[PDB]
């Protein structure tokens, strides 16, 4: 980009690297993302362009969409810090529940607008979640998934995490469900409350052999038609579900109850968004505001 001040590096995302830059005519500071090739598929161009109507208080604006000179360029709104950054800074003490409340409720609506949109996410991470002073968090990267997939590695060889990955998508179906996103969200909910990530795999067996020995070997009875999935062995070890309690101490029963039904096996029994919205969890939800240093 020419008409782009370049302030600093932000980070490298799962396509391509993040700048932060300044907008020379309109002054506007934003977040720059500079991606990949054998021309690029022009289908991922116009699915791309559409995310320019998806505008939501909890989405991540995507500003402009510029394919030149074999790059394609991102424009994004710029946020100050994101949840992962924000954990690590608060793993001494904790991200107090109230505030844990508010993300999960804010991140929950991003969800629902885009899902009634007919948009997913496939890869919501801490990484991707964007924080302001104002309490206010949203998604960042939805909907780039479907335009050039989730590999294995970034652009910078860095192995994409698979700690958020829904058991559908490690077992092999071909069509994710707006159900692949409740999941992620379930886990970085757990992450929060106990400052630790609830399944860290590093393969993409020990990802999904971690998801059984806490929730238990998924079978016909949890989850019909399991059996019959495409990477799904009748050799997988048989694990005992665990209770809640032990997963996310010391989260009330209502907080319990809501990720079980966020981190359901049966993705069309998993809670969607909308539901979630009304669970009784955020019968007192509000609206804190984080202590950032930025
Ligand atoms: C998930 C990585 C891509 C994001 C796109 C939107 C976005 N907005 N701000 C940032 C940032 O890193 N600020 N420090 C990002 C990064």
């Amino acid at each position: 980009m020419e008409n782009f001040q370049k302030v600093e590096k932000i980070g490298e995302g799962t396509y391509g690297v993040v700048y932060k830059a300044r907008n020379k005519l309109t002054g506007e500071v934003v977040a720059l993302k500079k991606i990949r090739t054998e021309g690029v598929p022009s289908t991922a161009i116009r699915e791309i362009s559409l995310l320019k109507e998806l505008n939501h208080p909890n989405i991540v604006k995507l500003l402009d969409v510029i394919h030149t000179e074999n790059k394609l360029y991102l424009v994004f709104e710029f946020l100050h810090q994101d949840l992962k950054k924000f954990m690590d800074a608060s793993a001494l003490t904790g991200i107090p529940l109230p505030l844990i409340k508010s993300y999960l409720f804010q991140l929950l609506q991003g969800l629902a607008f885009c899902h009634s949109h007919r948009v997913l996410h496939r890869d919501l991470k801490p990484q991707n979640l964007l924080i302001n002073t104002e309490g206010a968090i949203k998604l960042a990267d939805f909907g780039l998934a479907r335009a050039f997939g989730v590999p294995v590695r970034t652009y910078t060889h860095e192995v994409v995490t698979l700690w958020y990955r829904a058991p559908e998508i490690l077992l092999g179906c071909k069509y994710y469900s707006t159900a692949v996103d409740i999941w992620s969200l379930g886990c970085i909910f757990a992450e929060m409350v106990t400052r630790r990530a609830l399944f860290p795999g590093d393969s993409e067996i020990d990802q999904l052999f971690r998801i059984f020995r806490t929730l238990g070997t998924p079978d016909e009875v949890v989850w019909p038609g399991v059996t019959s999935m495409p990477d799904y062995k009748p050799s997988f070890p048989k694990w005992a579900r665990q209770d809640f309690s032990k997963v996310v101490p010391p989260l009330d029963e209502d907080g319990r109850s809501l990720l079980s039904q966020m981190l359901h096996y049966d993705p069309n029994k998993r809670i969607s968004a909308k539901a979630a919205l009304a669970h009784p969890f955020f019968q007192d939800v509000t609206k804190p505001v984080p202590h950032l240093r930025l």
